[PDB]
């Protein structure tokens, strides 16, 4: 509350650290379904079903242009990538498996870096 603050967590390396995580996600072999925006002209259903499309290149742009207010907002867009994936893909598909793999991969890097 007013003039009563929890001690100040050092957040000054978060930008860098999120960019590193994102680089590791971009360079994972199962990243391919997530590297670019899904082509909304060419994938029937995607536009209407997926309210908030997200992908790594878009996350990369937002990061790089100061569009993440903090590390939680960045984590949210990453998770959205995988939540969208699960909405549109069957678990027993290459893309659906990619999704699960990538989410596990991210969640580990997140915990080990920040928690």
């Amino acid at each position: 509350s007013m003039s009563v603050k929890k001690p100040k967590r050092d957040d000054s390396k978060d930008l860098a650290l999120c960019s590193m995580i994102l680089t590791e996600m971009e360079t994972h072999e199962d990243a391919w379904p997530f590297l670019l925006p899904v082509n909304l002209k060419l994938v029937p259903g995607y536009k209407k079903v997926i309210k908030k499309p997200m992908d790594f290149s878009t996350i990369r742009e937002k990061l790089s242009s100061g569009q993440y207010p903090n590390l939680e907002t960045f984590a949210l867009d990453v998770r959205l990538v995988f939540d969208n994936c699960e909405t549109f893909n069957e678990d027993d598909s290459d893309i659906g498996r990619a999704g699960h793999n990538m989410r596990k991969y991210f969640e580990k890097k997140w915990t080990d870096t920040f928690k």
